[PDB]
């Protein structure tokens, strides 16, 4: 048995971009106002109040290749 | 037996832009209230409150190239 | 047996874009009001209240290539 | 001759208010964009560009009470 | 001749209120932009460019008592 | 002649305020731009750029009590 698993990439992934900028992100500028009275709670609680895990991303290319090669016998 | 698995890419993913600006994202520019009375829970509780997870993503390419190669005998 | 697998991509994927901007995204700018009295739970309770999860993405380019290749003997 | 000017005033100007609050004043949120080419001008310029002179007046009370006496002989 | 002038005055200018606030002026938070070319002026120029002259007044009273007595003989 | 000028004022002007805050003026949070190019001016120029003049007033009372008296003869 022969097996040639030559494949060939000669690709390119590419932007050109001018000035990139003037960008704004303000997650929350609303007031949050949270009241709790005689509230039971009797197994596990999580809570979460106020401007979280928000993301501003901005990367002058941000291209992304992704290749997977699998050769199984 | 002779397999032979050679696929040429030669392609190009490509973008070109001028000037990327003036992006407002502005989540939860609003009020948020919340009142809890005499609130029972027996079991696991979470809570999020607020302006949260929101994104802002402003690539100046963000073009992917996704490739994937099996060969299985 | 000859199996010879030999395909060729010579293609592209383009972008032109002239100025891209002034984009707004104002999700939850109106008031968000919740009252809650005399309630039980007895499963698990999961809550999400004011603006959460929302996306603004702004790609110069944005182009997506996606190529599988599998060849079974 | 005898003139006996004596006007009695014994009244009231009153206001009772519960909470106030939750006032937005948000003047000129939209962008404003000039563009002059090749203008001439052979007089007095006055030129007001953008949010200028807008009000948020909220008073407790603002109630008035305006008063004029007068004798000409 | 005799002129008397003896008005009384024994009113009252009056506010309750409660709590006062949340009181939010936001006057020019759009962007601003002005390009001038080739421009002539042959007399006086004044410009105001931006966020000028705004005012946020919230006084707990605001009451006002205006009080005339002119005698002229 | 006798003028007898002898005006009586036993008169309040009052305000009650619970808790006065939570007041917010931002003016101006917009981006400002201005680009001159090739301009004359053949006299005088007065030019404001930015944020300017902008009051923010908050007395606890802020009530008036203004109170004229003539007597011409």
């Amino acid at each position: 048995v022969q097996i040639v698993y030559k494949p060939v990439d000669l690709s390119k992934v590419t932007s050109k971009c001018g000035s990139l900028g003037n960008i704004h992100h303000k997650p929350g500028g609303g007031q949050v106002e949270v009241k709790s009275e005689k509230l039971d709670f009797k197994d596990r609680v999580q809570s979460k109040i106020g401007s979280l895990d928000n993301i501003t991303h901005v990367p002058g290319g941000g291209n992304k290749k992704i290749e997977t090669h699998k050769l199984t016998f």
